[PDB]
């Protein structure tokens, strides 16, 4: 309680094993008095392409777009979309940000990532300077849970895929840590579709216990070391 | 006889940097006898989202929609989108696929992140046992030519964002080697709006050079080494 939390959620199936890891988070953060507010991508059919509808005032240089200088004025201008703005709202009051979404190509679903290429714009969420340490989201928190289709093994230094989190690499610092963000450790569920209904619930109660003390943690080290090792 | 290259395009405006890189390799393949096709996703209006939308007629499972199963039993009764199929077709007919885009959050803009989830399904583009050197799309080259907004020293294995291989990995090798794609190096033009008018002609220039001899380039190892080690 005392916090607020948003989830930017992408899922297509209220059912589906991410829709219950949104659920128990809001069930969970709700019963601690938590102020908790999501956004339902897939639901609210968000807009992920960067384009020029994205502006609607006059353009700084209207024979030759560019979207972040057009972005970046439009904020200063409070010109930007308002399905944009609304998202920064959430955002702006949030102390605490969760992504819940299936691993798509290694990284977030497009409709996430148009997310994050339209609403985490310059002036809001960095500026040149301001970024990683001086993002200026700093003070808040920022948390990936994801979802794999492959297996915990797979997703090891000598496993097929690499060490799951060679892929965070992109966006816990290349985004979150870039915009300010303190970034808690992900929560990765992996190959809920193989597991059996045991493992299933097993992890989702896990998430749930987690989320219980969650104010308690530090975050990560947001470094290459952590990444990458050595 | 011949080759055919299909140039997946990701940027807003005609004349930026990225529509000059475009619009280069389209004349030099071209120039060459190359057969060249443009998927200039902004102008196309590309949908990202992935969504029931995306296959046509009735659903395998109608009571809990799980989007990769969806499409991959679609894909094998000819059930998906037009937009989808258009692209496959251009895919499959392809003996290199360039994807020319800017760089947003060390990643593909969500547009083609969206190309990548929708065209590149289970069935089409890699399946149980195709993926990684088995994928599906073997025999085919493909390659990332990508701009960006921090400089060359930023990118460095100690500058603020890391080496450039780090952000690569979710796409060379999470995504196109997976498929089966033989990967060539990528062509990253480095800052074009901070350099000099020489020096953009420059970045032009060298990619037009390079396009010379492009079938005369061996892949690279797409390993968890040639991305993070020494
Ligand atoms: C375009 C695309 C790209 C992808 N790229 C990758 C990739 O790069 N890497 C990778 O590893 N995978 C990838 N995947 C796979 C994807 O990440 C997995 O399919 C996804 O993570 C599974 O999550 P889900 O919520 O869809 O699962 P679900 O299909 O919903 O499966 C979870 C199962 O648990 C059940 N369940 C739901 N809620 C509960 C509950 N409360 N208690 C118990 N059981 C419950 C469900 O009914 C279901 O049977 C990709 C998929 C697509 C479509
Ligand atoms: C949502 C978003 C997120 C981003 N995240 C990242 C990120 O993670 N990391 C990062 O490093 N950057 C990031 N960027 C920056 C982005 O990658 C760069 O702005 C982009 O790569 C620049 O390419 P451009 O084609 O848009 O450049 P342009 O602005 O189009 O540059 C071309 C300039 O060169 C001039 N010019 C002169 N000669 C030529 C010639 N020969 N051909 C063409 N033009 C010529 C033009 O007139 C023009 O001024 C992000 C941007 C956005 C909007
Ligand atoms: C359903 O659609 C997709 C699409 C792209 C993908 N990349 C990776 C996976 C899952 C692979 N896990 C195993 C080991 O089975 C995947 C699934
Ligand atoms: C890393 O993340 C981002 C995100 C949005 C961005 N817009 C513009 C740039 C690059 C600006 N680089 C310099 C040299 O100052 C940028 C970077
Ligand atoms: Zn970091
Ligand atoms: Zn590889």
């Amino acid at each position: 309680a005392g916090k607020k939390v948003l989830i930017v959620y992408a899922h297509q199936e209220p059912k589906s094993f991410n829709g219950s890891l949104k659920n128990v988070a809001v069930d969970e953060l709700s019963r601690q008095g938590c102020t908790v507010t999501v956004s339902d991508l897939y639901a609210m059919n968000f807009e992920p392409r960067a384009t020029d509808k994205d502006i609607t005032g006059t353009l700084s240089n209207p024979e030759v777009f560019n979207y972040g200088v057009e972005t970046h004025e439009a904020y200063k201008q409070r010109s930007l979309a308002s399905d944009i703005t609304d998202e920064q709202k959430k955002v702006r009051e949030a102390d605490l940000v969760i992504f819940q979404f299936p691993l798509y190509w290694f990284s977030v679903p497009a409709i996430l990532k148009g997310w994050m290429d339209r609403v985490l714009c310059q002036g809001f969420a960095f500026d040149i300077p301001g970024f990683y340490d001086s993002g200026l989201l700093q003070g808040k928190l920022a948390l990936l849970s994801v979802t794999t289709g492959g297996t915990a093994e797979m997703y090891t230094k000598t496993g097929v895929n690499g060490d799951s989190r060679y892929f965070l690499w992109p966006l816990q610092h290349g985004t979150l840590h870039f915009c300010g963000f303190k970034v808690l450790a992900p929560q990765i569920s992996f190959a809920p579709e193989i597991a059996s209904e045991e493992e299933r619930k097993g992890m989702v109660a896990a998430w749930s216990q987690r989320l219980q003390t969650i104010w308690k943690e530090e975050p990560i080290p947001c470094t290459a070391h952590w990444h990458f090792g050595q």
